[PDB]
Order: C-alpha cells, then sequence, then structure tokens
C-alpha cells in the first residue's frame, strides 16, 4: 500500500508500506 508522511518533518509521499515503516522509525527515534 502507498502512504504520505505529511507529518511536520517530513512532506513526503511512498509508494510502499516499507519505505513508510522504515522511515517512520526516524519519527519515534
Ligand atoms: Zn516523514
Amino acid at each position: 500500500m502507498v502512504y504520505v508522511c505529511h507529518f511536520e518533518n517530513c512532506g513526503r509521499s511512498f509508494n510502499d508500506r516499507r519505505k513508510l515503516n522504515r522511515h517512520k522509525k526516524i519519527h519515534t527515534g
């Protein structure tokens, strides 16, 4: 699935769950 890291430190979009899941770590630590 595609997801959008529209968060207040990124404003990015990622055409894969693996690419958002691996990136979301950088917004948890
Ligand atoms: Zn992001």
